[PDB]
This record gives C-alpha cells, structure tokens and sequence, in this order.
C-alpha cells in the first residue's frame, strides 16, 4: 500500500508535536490534527526546493532513504483518497489554503502539483488591507469547515506575504449513543486546587472496550463511531498525567490498540463521560522551529517553486481543530459493577482505521473554556 508507508512517520510527528505543546504550556486543553499539519507541509515541500524540501520532509518524520519524494505524495494521495469515501455518516476531509501576497504570481508546476494530489486551495490577498485578508481567510476556513472552525486568525503584520493554513472537517456518529435525557451536570475535578461543573453524560446498557493498564497507571477506553474510527479515552490516575504523557510514543498507541482488540476486555461498564467542546489554535511558524523546521522560516529558506519573484520568509501559519464529544457523536435490566468517570483530565486520541493514522490529539483539562 502507498498509504502505509507514510504511516510511521506521520504517527511519530504527531505525538513529537504533542509532547512539545505539553512541555511548553502544562496545565492548558490541548486538541490538534497532526495529519492535517502534516498533509499541509508536506504539500508545502511540492514548492520548496534541494535542501530546504528535505527538511521539511525530515522534520515531518520521513526517512529520505528510505522512501523517495514521490513515495511520500504517492503516500498522501492514497491516505486522504481513503478519507474522503463516502462513510457510515462519517466525514474526515482534511484540507489546506495558502494566500499568497498579490504582486507575486504561483508557477503552474506548484499550481497544478498541489491541487492535484492535496485539493489544496491557493488564493491571492492584498497583505496591507489586514481587516481583508483576515476576513478572507477565516471565511474560507468556516466555508469549508462547515462552520466548526472559526476565527482562525485573529492579527497578521502589513510585511507578511505568505499565509498557510490546514483544517479538517469532522463528523461522526457514536456506534453507542448516549441518551441525553440521562445526561446531567456533574462534578469535573481539573486540579488539587479548583472544580468545575461540566454535563456528564451516562451509559450503563452497553458493553466497552476498556482495559486498567497494568504497567502504566491508567485506564484506557476504546469507542468507536460509525466507519472506520475510533476514539481512544486514556484516563490517568490522580496526580499522573505526565506519566503518562512522558510516555505517550506512536509505540504506546498501537499496544493500547491491539490490546483493545482482545474479546477478553469487551466487558460491561457503567460509563459516565463528559459532554463538552474545547478548541485548540497554534500559531505553526511560531511551534515548528522547535520540531526541526528551522530552515523553513528563516532568510535562507528556498521557496521558489512557490514563486521566483520575491523572497518568501517572514510566513505566517495557523492550525486550528475543534473536539466535540457529544450524546450522538460529534453533533447536537443491566447491573455494573465496572465504572469510569471521566470527572478529571484525560488524553484523546481519535484515530482512523482505514488509513491507520492519528485524526486528532490532545488533552482536556477543562471541558468548559470558551
Ligand atoms: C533510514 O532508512 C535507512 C534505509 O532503510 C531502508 O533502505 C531500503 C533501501 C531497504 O533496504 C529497506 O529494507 C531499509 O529498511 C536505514 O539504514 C539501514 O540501517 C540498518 C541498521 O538498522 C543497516 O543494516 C545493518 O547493516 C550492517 C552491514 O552493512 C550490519 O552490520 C547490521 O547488522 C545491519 O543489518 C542498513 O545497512 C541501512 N541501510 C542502508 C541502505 O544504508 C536507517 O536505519 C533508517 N533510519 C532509522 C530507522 O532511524
Ligand atoms: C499535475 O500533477 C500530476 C501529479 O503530480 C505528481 O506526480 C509526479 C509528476 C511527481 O512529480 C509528484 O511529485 C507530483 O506530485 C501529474 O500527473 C502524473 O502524470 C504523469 C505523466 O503525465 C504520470 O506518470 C507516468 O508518466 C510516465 C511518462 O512520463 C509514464 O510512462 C507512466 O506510465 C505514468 O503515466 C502519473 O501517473 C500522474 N500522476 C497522478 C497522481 O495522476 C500531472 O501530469 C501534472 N500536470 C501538469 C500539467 O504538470
């Protein structure tokens, strides 16, 4: 397969990107789609040239002997081919724009590559007008967003030319729905310190995939929705979080996977899990430096397959990925002696099993922030 060979180092970059956001910023919700930041880059690289498209690639996580450029957008193509099939009421259409300054014209061959392979979508914008551009970005990204993402940039410099964002339009369905008359406010335990009250929602009818690790402390739930997804719940116990995330390697996610494929924990568990939305926006020209994408934003980056006219540095680049846990899924006679309460902070990790690949993660730490 095309797709699974891309597949290592597109899991090695997302969680390398997530114990960075952790380490940087400790006790904040955390929510991002590493595929959708690496589909994004690595369509990016189709115009960088020599060196500094290999260390895009190599900051990506990519072995450059090991696969060649062409195994990589090869690699894409079949990876969002996948995610864009029809579902089970299941959407997951990852998408990237870039608003070039008017005043530099793209080349054809950039042109033609990335809609081609990525659908990516390249517009030109007037820079100096920042309330328009700002309005012309946002509304792309709400357009093709469906409305989940909004407000993506909130300031950019008259100097800039270059703007890159990358989205992901998500819709699933619960295979296990909750009932929502059943749903109440309920305690959420966010630290030692503060409490706060957050919509719990309650399943006790239906068996679960569920496992307490015995090597680590945490436990670990596996809901899948409609289609070829699935949301892994870890819930570490109280006081280690960072034990947890310590070890959160792309190694860690497929035990916990395999693990969880085992009939032996299919059993039945009372569930309380919170209704909620959090949001996570991350300024990428900012974070990637620190990821091994040095070269990229500097004065001697090499982006003229973009355009030769002008040199391309000062580039701004914005993410943003909204989680909604919901009684449906994303939108709005049985006796346990099993419970978990997701009533304090818990990683997620949403995850396609098509294309064997992280759709999103993160961390919630309060269910409750605007
Ligand atoms: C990045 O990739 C390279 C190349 O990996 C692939 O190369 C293609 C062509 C194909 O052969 C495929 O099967 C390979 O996976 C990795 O470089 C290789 O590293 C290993 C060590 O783990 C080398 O094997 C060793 O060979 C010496 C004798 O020369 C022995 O002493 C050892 O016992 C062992 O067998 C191998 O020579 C390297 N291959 C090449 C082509 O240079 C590299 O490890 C990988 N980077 C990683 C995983 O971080
Ligand atoms: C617009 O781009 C597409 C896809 O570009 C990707 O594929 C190549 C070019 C590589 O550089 C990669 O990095 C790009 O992202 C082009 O579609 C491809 O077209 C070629 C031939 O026109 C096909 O490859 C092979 O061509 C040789 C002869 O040169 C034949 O012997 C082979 O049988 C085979 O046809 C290839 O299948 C196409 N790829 C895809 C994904 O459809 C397209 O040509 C380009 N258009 C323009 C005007 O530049």
């Amino acid at each position: 397969s095309p797709s699974l060979k891309i597949a290592p180092a597109n899991a090695d970059f997302a969680f390398r990107f997530y114990y960075l956001i952790a380490s940087e910023t400790p006790g904040k919700n955390i929510f991002f789609s590493p595929l959708s930041i690496s589909a994004a880059y690595a369509m990016l690289s189709l115009g960088a040239c020599s060196h500094s498209r290999s260390q895009i690639l190599e900051g990506l996580g990519f072995n450059l002997t090991e696969l060649s450029e062409s195994d990589v957008h090869r690699g894409f193509q079949h990876l969002l081919h996948t995610l864009n099939l029809p579902g089970h009421g299941l959407e997951t259409r990852v998408g990237s724009a870039l608003f070039l300054s008017h005043n530099l014209k793209f080349l054809a061959k950039f042109l033609n590559d990335t809609m081609a392979v990525y659908e990516a979508k390249l517009f030109h914008t007037n820079f100096y007008d920042t309330v328009g551009t700002i309005q012309l970005i946002n509304d792309h990204v709400k357009k093709e967003t469906r409305g989940k993402i909004v407000d993506l940039v909130s300031e950019l410099k008259k100097d800039v030319l270059m703007v890159l964002v990358n989205y992901i339009y998500f819709k699933a369905l619960w295979e296990k729905p909750f009932i929502s008359s059943r749903t109440t406010p309920k305690d959420f335990y966010v630290d030692e310190n503060t409490t706060v009250r957050v919509p719990m929602m309650l399943q006790d009818q239906e068996h679960h995939w569920y496992l307490h690790d015995r090597y680590l402390p945490c436990s670990v739930l596996r809901m899948d929705y409609k289609g070829d997804a699935t949301v892994f719940f870890i819930l570490p116990n109280q006081g280690k979080m960072r034990e947890i995330e310590e070890v959160l390697t792309p190694e860690m996610l497929m035990r916990w996977n395999n693990l969880l494929r085992k009939r032996n924990f299919y059993k039945k568990l009372e569930l309380h899990l919170p209704k909620f939305s959090i949001s996570g926006s991350y300024v990428l020209d900012q974070i990637l430096p620190r990821l091994g994408f040095t070269d990229l934003f500097s004065k001697w980056a090499d982006l003229s397959g973009i355009t030769k006219q002008q040199k391309l540095e000062a580039s701004k680049s914005f993410h943003k990925a909204t989680l909604d846990v919901d009684e449906a899924g994303t939108e709005a006679a049985q006796t346990n002696r099993h419970i978990l309460r997701f009533n304090r902070p818990f990683l997620v990790v949403i995850f396609s099993t098509s294309t064997q690949s992280v759709l999103f993660l993160g961390k919630v730490v309060d269910p409750t922030k605007p």
